[PDB]
């Protein structure tokens, strides 16, 4: 029903706060590891957060995320030979 | 100081361009994974920049993203909780 | 109450779409103001918009914006002697 | 083309440090003024900056915002419906 966003909902869902550390737990570890990916420094509300995460949930989630690159890596690696 | 960013430079450095699928190959496969990791459906532009990417250098990028994870791993394994 | 708004809470209020010229005809009779106030060339939503607002609802709210403009010289007049 | 301005090309001039009342005087007041007109707080950098004002400068501009909304007057008053 939904496969493709438009900006305006995007802008809609990705709201300043999410670059002060708040929201879900997925949407704070998605933007940490973007902005890594990409050598950014955090906000100091985003390392106030880095800091109070609890281990084995954040890693779990970064498992989640490690196997999504791997999903990404197949579809390219299927459309190249 | 650069061991932190404000959120006026994030928003300085993100800009709407970026969510039609413009900017650095590193940028738009960062924020491909962002999506994907929180099963968001991209824009059109997006898609059509994923359709036509150039898989042999987008491969390398993911590569890499997909170490930088592995980093992130390694950083809360050191945690006691 | 509320005298006072954090930049976030204004970020919440002012939506993308309001630049298309979406929006309740103050606010969009009110950023029309603002971008002539800047000479700054309105956006194809904004001009479709502009085409299609009702001549005396428009002037009213216009009168309004006159009379506010008359209210903060007056207190900057009564601000230096 | 400068009869139309993208909506990319306005999200890029109206950056997020004007919410706390950095830039130019003319944007500080333009701003200042669609607040008004819309009943919206203004935030602390805002406050902050209007109770610093040079009001002379100030005045003058919004003198000048005043004989605009008259030329939107002139515009809307040339209109059938
Ligand atoms: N530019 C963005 C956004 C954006 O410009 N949102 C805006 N919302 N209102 C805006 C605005 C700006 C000026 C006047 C009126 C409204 S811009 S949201 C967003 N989310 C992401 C990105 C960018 C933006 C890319 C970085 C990864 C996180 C996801
Ligand atoms: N920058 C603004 C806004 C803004 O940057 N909103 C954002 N919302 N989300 C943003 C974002 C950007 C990147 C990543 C995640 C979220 S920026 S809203 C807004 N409204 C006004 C102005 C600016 C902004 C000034 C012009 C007069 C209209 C009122």
């Amino acid at each position: 029903m939904n496969r493709v966003s438009t900006v305006q909902q995007l802008t809609k869902r990705f709201s300043l706060g999410m670059l002060q550390g708040r929201g879900p737990l997925k949407l704070f570890m998605a933007l940490v590891a973007f902005l890594r990916f990409l050598t950014i420094p955090p906000t100091a509300g985003i390392l106030k957060r880095w800091g109070t995460i609890k281990k084995s949930k954040a890693i779990n989630v970064l498992r989640g995320f490690r196997k999504e690159i791997g999903r990404m890596l197949n579809i390219l690696n299927r459309r190249r030979r």
